[PDB]
DNA sequence: ATGTGACTTATAGTCCGTGTGATTATAGTCAACAT
DNA sequence: ATGTTGACTATAATCACACGGACTATAAGTCACAT
């Protein structure tokens, strides 16, 4: 569907695994539904900047380093 | 409101201006509503990635250039 | 399958709803997985007395009270 | 160990005796292993409902009578 | 008769994830009128 | 030109649940040898 979305959803998962988190921890720490974290990674889903922020806080990661990894993923072949 | 959401909006407005675009024209170029655009720039909207993407295409700016800028703006 | 199991299964759910609990709450307080609580109610799984005991403690109900409702459900038409 | 588990077992042993059965015979009647039964009666086993059901069949006691008894036993 | 121990094998119970209908909050989109 | 106020309607986001596969702990079932 959307170019950027699958990149965002890819990076959320990448970080989540890097930090040895599971989906449902992240769902807690991000103060969003269990199934939403799944749905974001699983398919992609069209999240909101506010929701993205919540997830970033949950990944225990800064806006900045998130976007830095986002850029790197976009740039790949 | 949100810090990120504010910086996003600021960035959208910044790029629109360094390109000498009007809102009217930013909305024409991305096929969204001008009041919608207005709203974002006065930070009254919490856009989705999809929408953000349409706005980048309307600004004629790559995702990467946008985020490069968004990062810099984020750091005061 | 087993006669007693689906009865035990039924009564666990009945109580759980009577107390306005959700599976999530229950598996919570029973310190079992929410998958297992679902599994039990769903497909009448074959639990252990120890696990049943945990569920009773989770339902905030006593041995006695449970077995009294168990007897009732068995007796029904 | 568990409180319930001990009284299940106690009950199983109680009924086997009130009937005059040996373990050997409770095992035969319920098509289970004798050492299996001995284990339960010394309370070294944590039955599943299914197993309990087989032991009730062997004792020839309905679920209801078993639980009526277990309750009474439970209340000291 | 019953009670051990110790040793496989079935399965109970765990852990992480997928996929889904139904409801609620809210973004997406477009009016009217402002300046 | 841009701002703001309501609106309607799509959909983001929530909530309670089912379902699967893979792995770990342990109950199920059977030996040998006590007594």
């Amino acid at each position: 569907e959307s170019f950027l979305l699958s990149k965002v959803s890819f990076v959320i998962k990448k970080i989540r695994l890097e930090k040895g988190m599971t989906q449902e921890d992240l769902a807690y720490k991000s103060n969003l539904d269990r199934t939403y974290i799944s749905g974001i990674e699983r398919n992609s889903r069209n999240l909101t900047i506010k929701s993205l922020e919540l997830i970033m806080k949950g990944l225990e990661v800064s806006d900045v380093v998130f976007f830095e990894m986002l850029i790197k993923e976009i740039l790949k072949h």
